[PDB]
C-alpha cells in the first residue's frame, strides 16, 4: 500500500562511480544496499555509509 525507492551512490577506491535504485519497504530497501555493498566488499575492500536525504539517498564509499 504504502514503500519507498532508495538510490545508493558507491564511490570504488580506483575511482570509478556506480548507482543503485533500490525499491520496498524503508527497511528492506536500506538491507538491500548494504548486500550490494557487502557483496563488493571482496574486490574493492571495506566500506563506509552515509544517511542523507532522510535516508533515502545513501552514499557509500570504499575504503580500498
Amino acid at each position: 500500500m504504502e514503500e519507498v525507492t532508495i538510490k545508493a551512490n558507491l564511490i570504488f577506491a580506483n575511482g570509478s562511480t556506480q548507482t543503485a535504485e533500490f525499491q520496498g519497504t524503508f527497511e528492506q530497501a536500506t538491507s538491500e544496499a548494504y548486500a550490494y555493498a557487502d557483496t563488493l566488499k571482496q574486490d574493492n575492500g571495506e566500506w563506509t555509509v552515509d544517511v542523507a536525504d532522510q535516508g533515502y539517498t545513501l552514499n557509500i564509499q570504499f575504503a580500498g
